[PDB]
């Protein structure tokens, strides 16, 4: 089995500042790369409505995690988890795309991103500049003692 991994979660508050800054609305189909304990696809199901959220993450220590609060915050309806590498998920239904990533990612990300996202699909993250791209937001989000930044991408 997996051993125990640490892992850094999206602090509750800049998890709803990401989704207002994208403008999550009902409409909107919300993929989380990497989606931890689901926190950002469970709060996307129950405080924006959203007529699907689907958290990517490969640790089965954080599905399990997820798939229990799916369950808890009575989102099972609209919020799954698909299990798997985010590279090698198929993330082109998403409308809205957040991502929280401590690791050099960016050379990788930026092609997936502009190969299976449409135009005008919003991409959201925290602390994770996208290296070559223009943000259309960086927003500083202020979390009690902590300060946090978010980034707006918009595709095309
Ligand atoms: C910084 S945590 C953020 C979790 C969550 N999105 C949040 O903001 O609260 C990053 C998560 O991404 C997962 N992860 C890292 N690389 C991944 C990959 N290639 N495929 C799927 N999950 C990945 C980790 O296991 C971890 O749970
Ligand atoms: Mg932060």
């Amino acid at each position: 089995y997996v051993p125990h991994v640490p892992y850094v979660p999206t602090p509750e508050k800049v998890v709803r500042r990401m989704l207002e800054i994208a403008k999550v609305s009902q409409d909107d189909i919300v993929y989380d790369l990497g989606c931890g304990d689901g926190r950002i696809i469970i709060t996307a199901a129950k405080d924006f409505n959203v007529k699907k959220a689907v958290g990517v993450e490969i640790n089965d220590e954080r599905i399990r995690e997820a798939l229990a609060n799916i369950e808890k915050n009575g989102v099972t309806g609209r919020a799954s988890i698909v299990k798997g590498n985010f590279f090698e998920v198929d993330i082109s239904e998403a409308t809205v795309v957040t991502m929280f990533l401590l690791t050099n990612v960016n050379e990788m990300l930026k092609p997936k991103l502009e190969k299976e996202l449409k135009p005008g699909t919003r991409v959201v993250s925290h602390e994770f500049e996208i290296r070559g791209w223009n943000p259309k937001e960086v927003i500083k989000v202020e979390d009690g003692n902590m300060n946090h930044t978010v980034y707006l991408y918009v595709i095309g």
